[PDB]
């Protein structure tokens, strides 16, 4: 039901937001921790976002490209294949945005005396630097990873199954930085939101300002990240769409 | 029957304070080591509450409200799924209550030369320390993860489902700090026995002294944060339900 | 029940104990740039693979069947005719953690890592004598009660998996939290004094310390200052646990 | 048919590409850290690409060797049993080259401040500094753990049981060391291309120049890695062939 | 089959091979790193050995002891017993030569700049300096648990628990470093062959010299550690085999 959709949808929006604040809480206070473990441990924790996701079944744009492929044996219609992907899209948007002022209200971005704030503003900070097709293939390998890791899912019968098995994908596209539209909603949005309202005690605890976040804004955000990367993630999983047709068809 | 619920109360009391306490022991000495790595280990053992919990029956205020709204098939009133709430979370205070206390004659705050005791006062002395909105937030935040656990957990094969399931939506929810008011019942007054109470030579090893938790009474507790926090606590069951509620309505 | 098989299944968890206790030690060896609470989980988590021992071939320790074995018979079994048998388990359980202590000592252990193997049994030791008979009676109700829990929560089992990944929580939580258990103090006080009484002068010398540095490790000090308030304390964790058990369940 | 079969090697040059990738994120920064836990995290880390290829039914280069054996019940042919090889191998190196051009244009060769790109730089080329026998022999070594691995594996019932029973075994190969033709195939080129194309900004950045790693061309890559790896590899194959054979025979 | 035996048994012994090298792939290098985690650590990585023997069907020595015994049910009588356990341990060896000589060939004592190498020679030079009681006594521990880890893997269902199950007996009786003699006939042998081959080159990259490791020789490896290793072995399977046998026995 398209309503039902757009619900479940929100739902996802605030499950993604929940596994980028486990993975930002994880990764906090590392500076002196290799990048690779540290982006490592975060990436295990925000599988939490996907294990949640999926035992729960809840609509995330493209995430369950193939599951719908295969319930069909790939001899279903198209129109009928990709309805409700904008409804979708904007449904997990409101839930991540939504998330983002509750997660603002909570005054977190002052854990570790600002450490916390300081890890959410250079990571959407970073993501925000990218030049168009490094974006759009970040995206293409992020989808890549997600797509598979709810795939693969399928197979899974247990809650052990299911869980156990995801953490690797989703670990490794973001201890990776590839880039994830809806995760972003929600990251990106952040690093602004703390950026433009984050109190002096904040700049002066963790040691800078503003300035070296010039480009957390509204319009980087969909210009720079958002766009590119969404695409990014539509032809990672139009291609495992390809490669099933082709091994199915075949 | 009434009475048995209220023991089962006790129980989950008793659950969630074991919960604490093997959480303050992991992070133990961890001013050295990155603050996410220590608080995903303390958050991880902080786990083992909410699987006694669950995996043994025990009543934690609201833990459930998700499954009893499943059962019910949707249709169950307010007052209904809220008659048993209040004995409920008095049980499981007495349950915390007495965990303090034989916590305490245990002596255990002198555990690592005053080290955990010192643990205690200053995580309990950063609870009190919340704005009221902040506290309820971190209520919120609190509940959503611990209703999205047990829920997880409520469709497992295995016991290793049932409750490894869990582990992840509670670790995260401890370590990023949000505010669980029934496992506060006991991490605060813990702090307050400790400050109100402990030897001399615990803070000549320490090196500190009770002016330095001033605002550990039971009066800052409850105003600065048992209040809020169970609102919050209750809010986040409420908008689970409510979701519930669109998709067991549409 | 049947007399010398209990008593070899009790025996065996003495030794599954004390196995236990020992990769404990192990694990918690050298730990410096090391948080106490991270290497005592660590060393906890390790110190699980006892008790799974313990279940999975199913030896007997004191206590950490309690709530099944009133629960199977109903009540329906004895005061005296159900003590005559914890008095024996308990023995049992004993001479099998001596005897590990025996071979513990035997194999040149206590020199592993150059005495630092040894010293970790020492000051494990050391610590448990310095507890007011209050204070370790309440420990020993605090093991035994994740003890009997996580023995409990064991039953539910489905799989092999299930059974024992269970039990690692409240045990590690038990553990490295430092609460008292009678039987694994069997083998680890003991360890603790003949390494203090015997440890080579190579020894004393390469760990850095001395036999002053643990005045206290004596029998008579770790029966009457250890093991009598811990027993205690072990008992009513199992008293409260069925207290709380037979009613709950008679709230019907 | 020989166009799906190729589509299914080119699906594990892909998955093992993206184990690869893993394994270079997990261990980049990790001076700090000992050998040996890096690489056996950066192993772990790496299995991702065999319980992709396995669990997802692709087709990796001698890897199921003793399955289309035993599981042919031993009533199958060498000869129109290793005639595909060429199919696969070509198709193994077109998944890799391909996932070389992804990553290049995703810009990762950067990720990490540098350090991702260095690491590849030092791993392929170290690569090809092997004589001819240690070629070889780690080439017997690699496949031998991949065989077994997979031959574990095609015992399990639960999706648990068939993927984590491969870490270990997988995990182990790669904390070694050991080379593994296909694996090579992307490792190495990705460093050349890093290497090659690599800005002036990223030799500044990381401290180093294309000097420092002269090594790495086509030719040697090929000379003195993949064909020796390539040859070990089968003879690892073939010891477990003859072996198990004689085993499951008797 | 007796020489169906043979071949699991050679394959145990590289089974547990591949044991060791795992282990000291994961110990390299952790000189700085608290010893019991370093340990602990490396043990968990050592159980790849006797999951791969169980899951594989391979006859790692006296590992499936219990069931050598209560298989010909006690019935298993001296004689009877005594011809196999020389099979499986000449199987075992063979393997682990073998592997050796792969591990040799491999260029390998060099990776870490030498430290693995390294690695591989202390850990073979603290083998052989045990007294005839001790090694005894490690060598009963070791075998000990390898069979409370192989029988606790008869009790399971999946293969995760067959595995999962084994993984603390075993990082067990290995980070307290307890003594196998199949794993020492890999090791000890390693280090010899490491230290009477290895380049000028690796002595000093590494900081050492050959004679640093005089005690590394035949002669040692064997009457100073696998002959006492060995009854300690014996002793941890023909042990529980006593035990068990009486307890099933009785009641």
């Amino acid at each position: 039901h398209p309503l039902k959709t757009f619900y479940l949808a929100i739902t996802a929006g605030v499950f993604i937001s929940i596994a980028f604040v486990f993975y930002i809480t994880a990764t906090t206070g590392t500076g002196t921790m290799p990048f690779g473990m540290a982006k490592l441990v975060g990436g295990i924790c925000f599988s939490l976002g996907l294990i949640l996701c999926v035992v729960c079944g809840a609509d995330l744009f493209t995430s369950t490209v193939l599951i719908v492929v295969a319930k069909a044996s790939g001899r279903i219609t198209w129109g009928q294949l990709a309805k409700n992907w904008l409804n979708v899209y904007f449904g997990n948007l409101v839930g991540a945005l939504l998330f983002v002022l509750l997660m603002w209200l909570s005054g977190e971005y002052m854990t570790a005396n600002g450490q916390w704030g300081l890890n959410v503003l250079q990571t959407a900070d970073h993501k925000v630097h990218h030049t168009f097709i490094e974006a759009v293939c970040l995206g293409i390998l992020a989808n890549l990873m997600v797509c598979l890791a709810v795939w693969m899912s399928y197979s899974g019968r247990s809650l052990m199954d299911k869980a156990f098995i995801m953490v690797l994908p989703v670990a490794m596209f973001v201890a990776s930085g590839f880039e994830h539209s809806i995760a972003n909603m929600f990251m990106i949005p952040m690093g602004i939101v703390i950026r433009d309202f984050a109190s002096p005690e904040f700049w002066t605890a963790v040691g800078s300002a503003p300035e070296n976040f010039s480009h957390l804004t509204v319009m980087n955000f969909i210009t720079d990240n958002l766009i590119p990367v969404t695409i990014g993630n539509i032809i990672g999983g139009g291609l495992l769409v390809g490669l099933t047709y082709w091994v199915i068809y075949l």
